[PDB]
């Protein structure tokens, strides 16, 4: 029967096929340092050395994840707003597993839900939704010309969200646009959600890559304080640099202790029916780092150095661009926050840059500024200006 | 809206675990445990596993995203460990999964994709998780006789009669070895008959192989799977590294799809990768890397096999001791099946009423279906378990 299956990356091969020295791969989705490497964070390495020395068994652990991991992540994300008596926590297989589990959880509570996503959004969001058969709706977000947020459009579309519907919001560092909401915009969003009774699903995958650990969780913390029920899918892949360990977390904020129990039970059940227990290693690294003072101090230091480094890089790009353009048209570059940025260029311009200058971006013109370099910056700027973006 | 979320039932033994703990009796015994336990009541980390992690600590340079279907090294090593030299790489699709449970879930999603009208056949009895998952998916479930309550062995005639009803496209779930919870297993000749019935019906076999190496040996325990694999053109294999590598919490499993031709292998491999992506994206690296390190490193594989063997042999001597004790007390050989059962578990065949009678009078705990864990026994516990069994009229 397997022959009845339908035929369920290409750019990479195409990139590999390019013989031209000077190939620039800006389409990468992971952090990269000056020498094109994704290192293991000092604290993470120290945590693994410590773990190998203190673990005396690998027997089955907790179905919903370890309490130390659940608490540490709850505090990292919610800070002082962590109301554990009404918060259910589920350790998942990365942030993607968190989002998946979120969708299943919400669907169990509402077989008739629709999901609102930003235009554009992380493609893996929609593929999972389609695969689940969930109705997907979009809301305006990225303003093509100003390369910022189209907040008026966003307010217009979200206002139509119905009770029980879900609104997927990126907590910070919007993937792929790079354009983000301000605390004032976040507050207005909370008003809309409150009026509509739409459940918010916050995708927090880049806490620490925008303005700082605490600053990047501001919008999330605000939504959590205004709305009684909210779901938050967090990933430790990027900010802890443990992409392959598959460490993530799903948090369900409930109106009371009773609902918290329902949610927690259904969340654990969801894990049990999908793969039983969640992977221990990556989560153990995270809680060790977070609960050990000298380790957290160093993880913060390193993460801040990464963050500051990226800002420095995109400020140079903005400058280089401004000089060659004689205007601050590309100012948005230094204003965007995160690892990615959409240049707002057309598919035509994108391929023209690839074939003529050897710069590889994602079709929608998404570039990973971490993949840049002070030597690469001038070349990229020339390409943009020359191709007439 | 989270308020209209129906209550979800807790874990099966969870309650029994709490019941055991509350018991104030000095000398109570727990045989309901579902993991290996050594003489000292611990679940140690295998030597080769500890050594592999040490190697990884010194050699890994990055933690970037790796393979969506798992690492090639792991895929190859798992395929070879299970199918020996008969591994036709050209026609097998492989997928690293979150444990054996994840491989089972992925297999059911894969099969359901290829045939939306499939029914699954599970043994009577079988691992509870099997039914829970299928019930969660809304898959039709059929049963085939397996455990013979009177002889504690396999009711082969019943099994054959029930499986003969499987239609083309139906799925039959067989345990590769060490049947959990019964401990009763098929002989290679019985597997051969099973192969005939499956060829005849055109039903897809799904092999749940979680205890390779805990029965008669690493190669021996895979004979059944290999026979099926050689005679049936399309096979599904859900393997787990939890028990035989002792990495329960690292969540390391494997789903192998044997196909008739390369073209179909492509279709399956693509659908399998797609399944990982839509569930949790990339699979967990840690456990799979320990396993591939052990299997591909001469000294490690050697030490690992040596430790597994010591475990297997130890459990077997325990079975011998229990059976001997049972024989001396009963003045018969009714309990000879204990020395014949293979695996970590064994269904004694006691009724629920007898099981609770055993707990109340002798302070011995076991799963409500009379499933005991052989690894929980020892020189002191055996005599009491034997006397308990007999005193309750089992
Ligand atoms: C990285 C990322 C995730 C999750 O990644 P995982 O590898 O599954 O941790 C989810 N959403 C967005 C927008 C991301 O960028
Ligand atoms: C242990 C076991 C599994 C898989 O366990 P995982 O912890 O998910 O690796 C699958 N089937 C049976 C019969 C088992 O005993």
């Amino acid at each position: 029967m397997l022959g009845n299956l339908k035929p369920q990356l290409a750019l990479m091969g195409e990139f590999r096929a390019d013989p031209r020295q000077g190939k620039i791969d800006l389409g990468v989705g992971v952090y990269k340092d000056a020498t094109g490497h994704t290192p293991i964070m000092r604290a993470v390495h120290a945590a693994e050395q410590r773990m190998l020395e203190t673990e005396t068994t690998k027997t089955y652990a907790g179905l919903s994840g370890e309490p130390e991991f659940q608490k540490a992540m709850g505090e990292l994300i919610l800070g002082d707003g962590l109301k554990s008596e009404t918060t259910a926590t589920l350790a998942t297989v990365g942030g993607t597993g968190a989002l998946r589990q979120a969708l299943e959880l919400a669907r169990m509570a509402n077989p008739d839900l629709r999901v609102f996503v930003s235009d554009p959004t992380w493609p893996n969001h929609v593929s999972i939704m389609n695969f689940m058969g969930l109705p997907v709706q979009t809301y305006r977000y990225f303003d093509a010309e100003t390369r910022g947020v189209d907040f008026e459009g966003m307010k217009a579309d979200l206002a139509a969200a119905k009770k029980g519907d879900m609104v997927l919001l990126h907590g910070c560092c919007h993937n792929p646009t790079g354009a983000n909401l301000t605390l004032d915009q976040w507050a207005e969003i909370a008003s809309i959600l409150e009026k509509t009774g739409a459940l918010p699903l916050i995708d927090l995958a880049y806490q620490g890559f925008g303005d700082g650990l605490e600053e990047d969780a501001a919008g999330t913390r605000l939504i959590a304080s205004r709305i009684p029920e909210v779901l938050i899918a967090a990933s430790c892949s990027k900010n802890f640099g443990i992409y392959r360990e598959r460490t993530g977390c799903l948090l369900a904020l409930c109106a009371d202790a009773a609902t918290r129990e329902l949610a927690q039970g259904a969340m654990a059940f969801l894990n049990r029916q999908t793969y039983s227990f969640p992977p221990f290693h990556g989560a153990k690294i995270v809680s060790t780092v977070l609960t050990t003072p000298e380790l957290r101090a160093d993880w913060m230091a390193e993460l801040e150095a990464v963050r500051s480094g990226m800002l420095r890089l995109r400020e140079q790009l903005a400058g280089e661009l401004r000089d060659l353009s004689g205007s601050d048209r590309f100012g948005f570059v230094a204003e965007h926050r995160g690892m990615f940025s959409r240049l707002g260029a057309t598919p035509e311009q994108v391929k023209r840059i690839k074939e003529e200058f050897g710069i590889y971006m994602v079709g929608d013109s998404r570039i990973n500024i971490a993949g840049l370099n002070d030597n690469t910056i001038p070349i990229l700027a020339r390409a943009i200006i020359e191709v007439g973006v």
